[PDB]
């Protein structure tokens, strides 16, 4: 059986659709899954055993010129790739009518969905053949493992979902797995960082553990950041810039990791590191992290700024069990 899986965007988006898959290779032996992503999270697919084969899209880079001869030519590339395959079954994940107009109603095969009154936007369900209801109040993870099970035939497990992407970088994990911890500092909005005051000061509260912690970065101004953290502090370390797959390896030999909310704090949570990931503005009950030893920090009256590094340590102290 081959599925083809449309859940282009948000990395945490992709990332929490991999349990499903876990389910279904374990429901049904021999099932592989082909998949439709953004660019930007094409590897992550790549990293689960029941994938085959992954078709990228960059819709908001292609809307910025979209009949241009270059992206003219990506598009026809992307169609060709997207209709080779007859499959058993399409299961669009995303529920957003611009996905499902330009991609899931081009794929060959039965295509399921979410219904009208459970799809993210209620007309997306018209481009499905089988439309399913998939109750809007549990994590997007449940969520997304309901909809593969009532589209491929087998009830979904009571057990904790599996993202299953760990063991492709166990075999080669960093020569000094276990010996740091990584700070991810970097989100989308002033109000939903930590202040870099308060980075200091939790970095400080551990100079004399022996712990090293290392920071990663992605864009000039994070780097900046980074550095600034770092300054003084000689078990700190400012990670070099890489693929979404270097940083993969590097969560995925951290002890554990302290983070804002933002995409590779659900990368972590993927991976199954332990993670105090700290929230303001943003609810973790509504967007928050699936995983077990996924700890939440919640900042008082939803302002990071009132959170203080001795509060989080203090919370990894009494959630060090879980760490």
């Amino acid at each position: 059986m081959r599925v083809l899986i449309v859940k282009t965007s948000s990395m945490g988006d992709v990332l929490h659709t991999l349990p499903a898959l876990t389910d279904a290779q374990q429901a049904i032996p021999g099932i592989k899954f082909d998949w439709v992503v953004e660019e930007g999270f094409a590897q992550i697919p790549s990293w689960h055993a029941a994938v085959e084969r992954v078709i990228p899209v960059a819709i908001r880079r292609w809307r910025k010129a979209w009949f241009s001869a270059p992206i003219k030519a990506e598009r026809k590339a992307f169609r060709e790739a997207l209709q080779a395959k007859n499959y058993d079954a399409v299961i669009d994940a995303q529920g957003l009518v611009k996905s499902a107009a330009l991609v899931t109603r081009l794929a060959h095969g039965v295509k399921h969905g979410m219904d009208w009154q459970t799809a993210r936007e209620p007309l997306a369900s018209l481009f499905y053949n089988r439309k399913h209801h998939i109750a809007k109040q549990q994590h997007a993870v449940e969520r997304t493992r309901e909809l593969f099970a009532k589209s491929l035939g087998y009830s979904k497990p009571q057990t904790q979902g599996d993202y299953a992407i760990a063991q492709h970088f166990l075999t080669n994990l960093p020569t000094d797995a276990g010996e740091y911890a990584v700070f991810l500092h970097a989100t989308t909005r002033d109000d939903k960082h930590w202040p870099e005051e308060h980075w200091r000061e939790l970095i400080g509260l551990l100079a004399d553990s022996g712990i090293r912690i290392k920071l990663p970065w992605g864009a000039p101004h994070e780097e900046e950041r980074a550095k600034r953290l770092a300054e003084g502090f000689a078990y700190v370390e400012v990670l070099p810039k890489m693929s979404l797959e270097g940083v993969a390896r590097v969560l995925a030999g951290a002890k554990f990791v302290v983070s804002v909310d933002t995409g590779l704090s659900h990368l972590t949570a993927a991976l199954d590191r332990p993670n105090i990931t700290v929230y303001g503005p943003t609810d973790p009950g509504l967007i928050g992290g699936y995983g077990k030893n996924q700890m939440v920090c919640r900042a008082p009256g939803n302002e990071l700024s009132q959170l203080t590094a001795n509060a989080v340590k203090q919370f990894i102290e009494e959630n060090a069990e879980k760490a």
